[PDB]
């Protein structure tokens, strides 16, 4: 009969897990989009050195 209250927490605790696993992931998404623009940044700041 127990098997309602741990079934419950069960439901709940996976829908907490579940949003900070994704968060998690959208932090590391957040990171390389940063290393990326940042990449390509340098890059075009390297190409428009050479006409100056």
């Amino acid at each position: 009969r127990g098997r309602s209250a741990s079934n419950e927490f069960l439901n709940i605790w996976g829908g907490q897990y579940n949003h900070t696993v994704q968060t998690l992931f959208a932090l590391f998404k957040k990171l390389k989009l940063h290393n990326a623009m940042r990449l390509i940044k340098d890059y075009v700041s390297e190409d428009l050195h050479k006409y100056i």
